[PDB]
């Protein structure tokens, strides 16, 4: 499992998907596109996206934020855990 999720400090989409994955307990690593815009657009090159948030799972994207909810209490995020 390699559960991965671009933020943006001045972006609140972004921190509502936290709100989310801390709910969830999820083992996130967070990428932080504020201070940053080079792992920035290697976002961009791997989903061609250039909006955060963005969640990738296993290096399979899911889409915004509300994707992820969904995607979430469907059970598509959560046995990806394991
Ligand atoms: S919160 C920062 C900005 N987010 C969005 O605009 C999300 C939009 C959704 N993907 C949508 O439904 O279209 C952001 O990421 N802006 C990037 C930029 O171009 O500055």
């Amino acid at each position: 499992a390699n559960v991965e999720i671009y933020t943006k400090e001045t972006c609140p989409y972004s921190h509502r998907a936290k709100a989310l994955l801390s709910s969830k307990g999820v083992s996130f690593q967070e990428l932080p596109i504020d201070g940053n815009a080079a792992k920035r657009e290697e976002m961009i090159k791997r989903s061609g996206r250039t909006t955060v948030p963005q969640i990738f799972i296993d290096a399979q994207h899911i889409g915004g934020y509300d994707d992820l909810y969904a995607l979430d209490a469907r059970g598509g995020l959560d046995p990806l855990l394991k």
